[PDB]
């Protein structure tokens, strides 16, 4: 059989190769980590232009309605001027 | 000093140390890979989000342009009106 000499040879080969599998996952963790954190920017930075843009949402519904009534006062306006010019 | 099977023993003492703190490093990339999963998953619902407000938003404007163009015809149709009624 082997000896134990030459076993332990063989187990220190495991040694390094787990050493460097070691390395490789915190390596890993370190760079899924950044990912992470970049990825929270992202969203956060989505959150803002959301809150804008529904701001600017509900500014242009109101000036629709505002539109309307200047649409509306415009044509009673108009009506009465019609009305007039049934007496011309 | 220690026999060879004794060092064969403290190695893989070691072996077994290392191997806990590998699966150790593995289930934190496995968190660490939902966390990032989850991420994109938000900032990519958010976009969704945003695909559909902003063309809420282009609905908008062109809504507001067309009342403005018309409350302006209105005011010329207006002033023709009153141009008509005019004595002097």
């Amino acid at each position: 059989g082997e000896s134990w000499q030459k076993r332990y040879d063989s187990l220190q080969k495991i040694v390094e190769k787990q050493q460097q599998k070691m390395d490789q996952l915190r390596s890993q963790v370190q760079s899924l980590e950044q990912e992470v954190a970049q990825e929270e920017g992202t969203s956060q930075a989505l959150r803002e232009e959301a809150q804008r843009r529904d701001s600017a949402l509900q500014q242009l519904r109101t000036a629709v309605k505002e539109l309307s009534v200047q649409n509306q006062d415009l044509i009673e306006k108009n009506l009465t001027l019609q009305e007039h010019l049934r007496q011309a």
